[PDB]
């Protein structure tokens, strides 16, 4: 059981091994092998520390008049590229270790969908549950009353966010801190932070975001043939066994998703149990007593599943919620060929290895569990551009999506429409339902699935030059790497 | 053989008495026209300097432990529209005074492309290859160390650019500096400069703008008929004879662009000799030999051809590098119905009135060689606007591209698929390889081209308004001019 | 051997509980006893702890062309009375606790002698001596780069300064960087540092201040009876046996002051050896050979005395430079009325213990040491009122010290000058070198001792106040403590 931390490290390392081999081949300085080799590596030696760490004392007073003080950490990995991004954490596991990982993580987990952020994140030692609304208000709008003193939030140097443990409520909080502190006059200061509630320039689609960053991440390679041959599995989701550990979240707004393009989900797992229905299960249904039971158990149309979700016989396996919950005892007893990997660290590294020997296909953490990223970015542009997307344009191109078919059918009728034949060209439901339905929610969609599909081909790509065949989570801190280090190169790597 | 400076001065002095002529005449204000006159003809006194001209000092230390004082000047000319723009020029010919044409010019050239920057321009007294890259690394990151000390670079004040003698590690250095002096925070710090690698910013395609921006502006005019009658030409691109002097950049990327579109480049002029092919070069196959031989001579299909590239009989010709190439010596002697002029000050006031005389079309300097400004400014606000350009609606745009089709086909297969027939209504191989090859490189392609386009046709106006017919050269000086003075009117002229 | 930090710690929770039971007494606030205990309580639970504290990571290039990465600490005590000091230190020992004592340090210590800073300090893990001249000017001007960017330097948020393993040249590196990174214009640059050379700002002064420091300390006690009598000892230092360890720096420039006013001091404790000479010692004598010799062994008028210097036979004893030299085996084996620790920590808490129980007198590290503060702060003005102090008025002053005399004379002369007798009153030698010797040596060196005198002064009431006796330790801590708390009590002590 190491240390989150450490796994990332490990992870780091090996993925640096891998790329110098041609890094150093395909750099394209005047210089001596040996020596530029001697670049590289450093530089690999560079990135990989975060560079500002720092440790915070409040000064709190409780509701019951009573004094403490609290920790609070905020790790800012690297300067190479920012601004920097980085969630919030409330919980009594801190430290500062724990972090460096994170912050550390969520830049590479960027890089690979091409994001200019640089990672970050914050934690404080604290048990929210303990606490009332008014403390925790006490809290936060101190907490970033600090760090704004010292540079580390702003909308162009670091940008907090969501986590587990935090909600609209804490981010909305903070914005208001930072203009009664900071900004003053500054228009960007509505881009302080990201996750905010839609009424002050939040988005239509967060919620589930994340659940969809999943989806059309499997889908890129579902799809992909080239991968289906190896694992002997068939393209397309029309007949395919779906399963998901960590109801709730990124669970459900996945398995939603999931459903709607042929899937059959079959089992859910939840921290109190499970369930199991070979005949398919409606999410819906779920929905439903998620909110009249608090639980999945009782379900009328699935049995109380005894086991562990992971060792369903399936297609899919989706460890969305729990941590380190693959080991090398359930790593041969899984059923599947294929993992997502939701959450971060559901899986251990000795793991990877006998899937791998195993054939099994895995995802990296990374790579899906981004788009919560992703769409916090253009939400951090909403903020910046100052409008909804799109709503300069969107009547635009609807005038024009419709004078080209009317154009279409006076080239017909004037062509073979002789006998003065009309040709009543007219949109179709679902085209004349994107158009009344016209919003943000289609345009994020939208940027959203083109990143994770460009990115996932740039890595398939990435995996082919290296010949990791199915080993991607390496693959993926590869492909991330060369782009940082591509970076932390071509900025004068330093001026001192 | 006039320095450069007077060169400009010379011009836009005769475009001023051309322009007042009207400008006194459609000025609108409540005046005596001797009034008004008096206004008009002093703001062509005010525009014309240069605002602000900095020399600067250098405590330089070399390589071999010695010091030494380094000269460097930039210039700002017009304050009347910020930001301001110019590019580097690492010389020993730079002066003063060859700086405030440069500066004073790039304003004009901005303006006939309806771009909002300013001209500016610096310079240094140094010749780089009797120095190291380290030393070159010292030098620029002092430099923009001090005039940032000094408001002269900044994302909103002033913003450098490369030019012959630089490249991206230059600017590469310069960005890195002023995050580290002024920025600290500041978002906008990414928009320093331009023509920053891709890396950080940057853009697909910069290298071979320029050239585009000479094909564009020729397509505009060669396509147009009003002039193709006075040369007695034809319209079109596909039976002329195409040449080229200046190989190496923008000599090469247009010559390329060039052969795209029927074109049929037969010769080639180059610092150390030229050559020649009726039956028409592959650009290709000459940038290989650019790389395996750093030459052009020696190429198979082409003889040496003896002479100046001036005095081929052709249809264009493209003094793409050569300053001051063409004299009265040589303007009877040259052989072609139109010049392009992508270098600056490519041809003597003198031959300008010989072609004239000789009935022979020009193009000036400013519109042509714009687009290397042109494609900056959209770099300068991807670096502002945070984002890769379209990739929130690539794919949106895709979707609605073929949900269209999708209607169509249902439109069609609704009124005479009656039997059922299906109409597999599909892209075009071209269309599809836009969708797929979706990037900048198509929006930049595009943004280039149609300001490209516009421009001109205000030249075409511009021209019949003052009935200079070919004499293009004063009426681009002419329709930059009111341009500027309509700014500069119509800002509280002065708070003083 | 308890780390230096666990040594703090171990004092201030004394401390808080000596002073808890009256600070609640002397509370004025409406409350209940146990209410406003609740208070106090926790607010020493919340100056205890350090605000910030930064961790770093450094990619400098060393002069073999190799990358290596440095971690750099900075710690900001406590922002309840900003601005912040503290000096820099280059070692390997470092760590973030090994700081957070002596940021947490130094605000005592400077509250003690009445000074407005706020304790911080900073360090990297380093060894200068491996590594150049050059290299160290590219480490520090890239430390308080990054700092800078992140509000941990600047002349009203943070202030470093000199410390072993530092120099005038390292703050002198410093200064410079900032003025190009973030003053550009602001005035007060110039304040960034304290321990600046004399050429820009600088002080005729520093070198000697601890040293002075230490002497004026000891001063403000051997004189008071009250303490003689306890000890048996005699007011005055013309009788007394003084004796030194840690020869160079502080216990030098002491040892030449201590020299001057009547003492004898007899014997020298060195990294080397030691010697000892009845007879007393000339410090100069000794100032020679630690330059013509670089030791003081071989010293002509003294034996190499064996043993340590701590079991001589003496008056004082001042360990000026070793660090816990003082152990239960010694203590007892002291031969000493007092201690007058120049170094921090060079005395263990049990052996203070032992002392008491000797009736040996001790002195507190926080209070002599001081003046190496205290000078700063004067320095810290000197560069805000951007004079040399008095220079308005040395001058007139003079014209003052003496129209008086004239008029003394006049006024003599004019009741019994009767028959015309002249008085000509004129200044003393002394009082005209001072006069003449007109400098801020001389401002200084009063403000300094004044400052020292108060202090000493407040401390006793403290034990007299608390009945502590010659445990004076505790009773600086306790001083310093009622100022911190009773700033932090009236500051509104948080608004959250
Ligand atoms: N679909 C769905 N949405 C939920 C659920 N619980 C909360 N929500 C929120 O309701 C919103 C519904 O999104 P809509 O914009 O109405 O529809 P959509 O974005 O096209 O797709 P869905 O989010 O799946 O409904 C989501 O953004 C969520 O934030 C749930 O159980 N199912
Ligand atoms: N075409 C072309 N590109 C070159 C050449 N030399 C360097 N390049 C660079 O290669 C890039 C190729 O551009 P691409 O994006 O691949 O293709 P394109 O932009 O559609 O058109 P081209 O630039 O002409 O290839 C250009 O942007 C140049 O910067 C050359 O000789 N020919
Ligand atoms: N006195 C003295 N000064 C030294 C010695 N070594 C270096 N110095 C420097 O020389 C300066 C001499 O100070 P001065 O201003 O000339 O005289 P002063 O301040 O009245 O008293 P001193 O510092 O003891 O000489 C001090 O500030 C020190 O910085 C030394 O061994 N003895």
């Amino acid at each position: 059981d190491p240390n989150f931390f450490k796994m990332v490290e490990g992870f780091f390392d090996r993925g640096a091994s891998i790329v110098e081999d041609k890094l150093v081949e395909d750099l394209k300085t005047r210089e001596t092998e040996e020596q530029k080799r001697n670049r590289v590596r450093s530089i690999l030696r560079i990135i990989k520390p975060c560079n500002h760490v720092l440790s915070l004392s409040f000064p709190i007073r409780r509701d019951d008049g009573s004094w403490e003080v609290i920790e609070g950490y905020r790790a800012q990995h690297s300067q190479h590229r920012t601004p920097c991004k980085g969630g919030i954490r409330y919980s009594t596991d801190v430290s500062v270790d724990e972090v460096k990982a994170l912050a550390s993580l969520m830049t590479y987990k960027c890089a690979v969908v091409d994001v200019p952020f640089g990672g970050a994140k914050a934690g404080v030692k604290i048990n929210p549950k303990n606490y009332t609304d008014n403390e925790l208000e006490k809290i936060t709008r101190r907490f970033t009353m600090e760090l704004a003193k010292k540079g580390f939030i702003g909308p162009g140097v670091d940008v907090p966010a969501p986590d587990m443990s935090t909600g609209e409520r804490e981010m909305s909080w903070i914005a208001d801190t930072y203009a009664s502190t900071i900004g003053h006059y500054d228009i960007n200061a509505h881009a302080c932070v990201t996750g905010k509630p839609i009424s002050q320039g939040g988005i239509h689609g967060r919620i589930s975001a994340t659940g969809r960053g999943v989806f059309h991440g499997i889908e890129n390679f579902i799809n992909e043939a080239s991968y289906m041959s190896i694992l002997g599995m068939t393209p397309g989701f029309g007949d395919k066994t779906f399963v998901v550990q960590g109801f709730g979240n990124v669970g459900l707004h996945s398995m939603r998703y999931l459903h709607r393009f042929g899937a059959k989900c079959i089992t859910v797992g939840e921290s109190d149990g499970s369930i199991w229905n070979p005949d398919g299960i409606d999410p819906k249904e779920l929905e439903d007593f998620k909110l009249q039971h608090g639980t999945i158990l009782g379900f009328p149309k699935a049995k109380i599943y005894e086991g562990s979700i992971l060792e369903v016989d399936c297609d899919i396996l989706i460890p969305a919620a729990s941590e380190k919950q693959l080991t090398k005892s359930n790593a041969p007893r899984v059923k599947a060929k294929i993992i997502a990997e939701g959450a971060n660290g559901p899986t251990t590294p000795e793991a990877d290895k006998i899937f791998l020997e195993r054939n099994i296909m895995v995802i990296p953490d990374l790579y899906l569990n981004a788009g919560g990223v992703t769409v916090s970015y253009f939400e951090w542009l909403n903020n910046l551009n100052h409008v909804s997307y799109g709503r300069l344009t969107f009547k635009y191109e609807r005038d024009s999506n419709y004078h080209l078919l009317m154009s279409v059918q006076e080239s017909l009728e004037r062509k073979f429409g002789k006998h003065g034949g009309t040709i009543p060209i007219v949109p179709t439901a679902e085209f004349q339902d994107r158009i009344s339905g016209a919003s943000e929610k289609d345009i994020v969609h939208s940027g959203l699935a083109y990143t994770m599909e460009r990115s996932a081909r740039q890595i398939m790509r990435t995996a082919m030059k290296y010949n990791l065949g199915l080993d991607l989570r390496t693959a993926a801190y590869v492909n991330a790497i060369e782009k940082v280090f591509r970076v932390y190169n071509e900025a004068g790597v330093t001026f001192t």
